[PDB]
């Protein structure tokens, strides 16, 4: 059951654990970089990295996908776009309206999935 | 609302965003390392850093808090524990049987608020 909760008191700025995103890709994703920590193969070109402003999100994702990722791009609450980055394979789903919470998946040479933890507003 | 969607297919092996841990800690916390990124201010001592391998999660956890983030301790499905870290005050509240997706939260020159993602089972 998927949830969260707080703890503590109000005060400081409000930051979030995902800090900054690249991807190796050519004609589809080789590779998502979180933090810095890389998941998936050495194929591809590696891309500049995008790093969260302090109360940054993403807010709008188009996922190219089919058996595997084939394109990532996003648009982040405060008007900031990363990609797209990939081919055009797939079939494209849309994020909109969102605050994206995290980002899993599963990789192995390739970027096989992304499980997109989100608010939905 | 929270919720997840998967996009892609079945291959490759999971992965998390959330892949590291430290804190700067006295009696309450200063700080929280995520992935590397620091959050909150320079005081205190700066705890090891815990680093998730494929597989693992957190599983149970136990804060202390009261207007800040007071101490921090969590035990992996691989029976792997972190701290305790912090100190011995606030209101202690634990998670138990889930799987920490995330941690956010807020900071300035201490460690004020956290607001965990997880799945309860």
């Amino acid at each position: 059951s998927l949830t969260h909760r707080k703890f503590g008191g109000s005060g400081g700025s409000p930051f979030s654990g995902l800090s900054s995103i690249a991807v190796r890709s050519g004609s589809y994703l080789d590779a998502i970089i979180i933090d810095g920590v890389h998941h998936g193969g050495s194929g591809g070109n590696l891309s500049p990295t995008f790093t969260f402003g302090s109360g940054e999100y993403i807010s709008n994702m188009t996922i190219r996908s089919g058996d595997y990722i084939d394109n990532i791009s996003f648009e982040t609450n405060m008007g900031r776009r990363f990609g797209p980055y990939g081919g055009s394979g797939g079939s494209a789903n849309t994020l909109s309206n969102v605050k994206v919470i995290q980002i899993n998946g599963s990789a192995g040479d390739y970027l096989d999935s992304l499980d997109i933890y989100y608010e939905q507003y």
